[PDB]
């Protein structure tokens, strides 16, 4: 009962990386960030990130959310995009809203971290 093992563990974070980047490269939101990111890369780090916010295993080495988002001066419409596509990437995975709603509030601490930087 860490939030990673309600969402169904590895096999399932696995599977909701791939499908929240294809709606995040869908939303005209955000799509853009991404144009010039090596998205093996990025699914990677992201799976990791997520894997270690949300309690499965600590194996994320990357940058801390300040650097990783240093100089796109982000707003807070972007964060809001990338949070509803994560929830509707679970959902349509079979996620509770009870859980979608307890892994948004882990990863909404990180809002102050990135926004304008
Ligand atoms: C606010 C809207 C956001 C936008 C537009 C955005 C966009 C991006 C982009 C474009 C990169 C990669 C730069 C490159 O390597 O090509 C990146 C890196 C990353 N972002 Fe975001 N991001 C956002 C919010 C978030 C959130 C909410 C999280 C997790 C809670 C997250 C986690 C990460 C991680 C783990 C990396 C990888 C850092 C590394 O490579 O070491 N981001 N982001």
């Amino acid at each position: 009962q860490t939030i990673y093992e309600k969402l169904g563990g590895e096999n399932a974070m696995k599977a909701a990386v791939p499908l929240f980047y294809k709606k995040v490269l869908a939303d005209e939101r955000v799509k853009h960030f991404f144009k010039n990111t090596d998205m093996d890369h990025e699914t990677k780090q992201q799976t990791d990130f997520l894997t270690m916010l949300l309690g499965g295993p600590n194996h994320y080495k990357g940058k801390n959310m300040t650097e990783a988002h240093k100089g796109m001066n982000l707003q807070n419409l972007h964060f809001d995009a990338i949070i509803e596509n994560l929830a509707a990437t679970l959902k349509e995975l079979g996620v509770t809203d009870a859980v979608i709603n307890e892994a948004a509030k882990v990863i909404e601490h990180t809002r102050k971290d990135m926004l304008g930087k």
